[PDB]
């Protein structure tokens, strides 16, 4: 790792690249490899759900087809021949990390080429230019896995909480969502929020070439940190990667607030 001299040692976890950055200011406060490429999994949906509140009105609509619903889950539920809004869609992205609602916004956005040509196309205009997408949802595709870095996940993470929307949608516990039988509740599956007080937002993910990744926020005693945790296995009788992501945020917390090891 790479932390402040003379700050606190930071506990040993899971994930094997991390950083710990101020969402405001953008100092860097600490980080662990956090310019080295993995696949990025499910947290690249935060960079499809930036495409999506650019070009996409939250009411617009969608009739799903067949192609849309064929992922492997994660699922929402989206079905062929119903409607769905945006809004709904994104709520399905980002509370249970639908592959249904990333290839059916997808859909909205041009197909599956365009989207992940735009996803790309953003990633560039944050200076994310450690990060490729090859699929809408972090699902390997035929481009491969995919790329990013803790690094650049947080500033994709900090663009994307600064659209008013998705800082919404992310702190949201549930949000209702087309049924057969009219509308079911889905529950937001980021426990961050349930057991880390000031947890503002955050996505995870997993594949089998990701491992877990981990994407997030907190706001306390005047300041916002954002983390990003790539590349994870948790052991048996081993800190989680709640655990870690909870660690690292107080580190961040105790730390006196002019130390840092570089910007992002």
């Amino acid at each position: 790792d790479v932390q402040p001299a003379g700050s606190v040692p930071i506990p040993d976890g899971p994930a094997q690249t991390w950083i710990v950055a101020d969402l405001d200011s953008g100092q860097v406060l600490a980080g662990r490899d956090q310019n080295v490429a993995h696949p990025p999994a499910s947290t690249i949906k935060v960079l499809l759900a930036l495409v999506a509140l650019d070009e996409l009105d939250l009411n617009s609509t969608v009739v799903a087809d067949v192609a849309d619903t064929q992922a492997e889950c994660n699922c929402v539920g989206v079905k062929p021949g119903r409607s769905y809004t945006a809004r709904q869609l994104l709520d399905g992205l980002l509370l249970v990390s639908g592959n249904d609602a990333a290839n059916t916004l997808a859909h909205m956005l041009g197909g599956q080429d365009v989207t992940v040509a735009k996803m790309n196309a953003k990633a560039a205009t944050l200076g994310a230019t450690s990060t490729h997408a090859t699929t809408p949802s972090g699902l390997d595709g035929p481009g491969g896995s995919g790329a990013s870095t803790a690094h650049d996940l947080v500033v994709i993470f900090r663009a994307a909480m600064a659209n008013p929307v998705f800082a919404q949608i992310t702190a949201e516990p549930s949000a209702m969502f087309p049924s057969d039988n009219g509308e079911q509740l889905i529950v937001n599956q980021d426990e961050l929020l349930q057991r880390y007080p000031g947890a503002i937002g955050g996505k995870t993910g997993y594949t089998n070439a990701a491992r877990k990744t981990f994407v997030g926020a907190a706001a306390r005693g005047g300041r916002r940190l954002v983390i990003a945790m790539m590349y994870g296995l948790v052991k048996e009788g081993g800190p989680t990667y709640w655990d870690q992501a909870a660690t690292l945020f107080d580190w961040g917390f105790a730390l006196n607030p002019q130390a840092s090891v570089g910007s992002l």
